[PDB]
């Protein structure tokens, strides 16, 4: 099982619509649930912290992000969240409207091409990523499409893997629910 925190955004849903697809089992919580809530039920492998328009309504998803033992990826508000948490630093970016953007990767991204199209919004990014972090992938217009802690399984994506408008993004949730002990046979 994947947990999703709700940060209030239009894809959430999406979320737990793309996992099934790729045969996912996830549940949508509140993004003021307690860590412990979650951890308690040892059915949760992973945690994704949704896109969501307003940073100041999902402080609790940075307790989350400092504090979980489980693997976490960030989708745009939770990518910066992630950032944040660790005492990294986000500012308004380049473009707030979701368009298609080209990502270069950098360095989640097994079975996926060097570029490839994914949806993004730029009303924030990352300006400075945080200690234990690398940049994974970069646009012409955002230093910081991806990025992962470089020994704890926390990953962060500017763009919403979800959304089949992004390439592979079936393919780099698969990637993150591996990480998450998920078998695909």
């Amino acid at each position: 099982m994947i947990v999703i925190l709700d940060n209030g955004g239009q894809y959430v849903h999406r979320i737990h619509r793309s996992l099934k697809y790729i045969g996912v089992s996830s549940k949508i919580v509140p993004n003021t649930t307690p860590l412990e809530e979650i951890e308690s039920n040892k059915e949760v492998k992973g945690i994704i912290l949704s896109g969501g328009p307003d940073i100041e309504k999902a402080k609790n998803c940075i307790d989350i992000a400092l504090n979980a033992k489980l693997p976490i990826l960030g989708i745009c508000l939770g990518h910066q969240l992630i950032a944040l948490a660790y005492g990294g630093e986000v500012g308004r970016a380049e473009a707030e409207e979701y368009a298609l953007t080209k990502v270069y990767v950098d360095k989640l991204f097994k079975n996926v091409p060097r570029e490839f199209n994914a949806w993004a919004s730029h009303k924030d990014e990352v300006k400075k990523v945080p200690e234990g972090f690398e940049i994974l992938a970069h646009s012409d217009i955002c230093q910081v499409e991806a990025m992962k802690h470089k020994t704890k399984p926390i990953y962060g994506v500017q763009f919403h893997p979800e959304v089949a408008h992004t390439e592979y993004g079936n393919e780099i949730l698969k990637n993150f629910c591996k990480v998450c002990g998920y078998k695909f046979e």
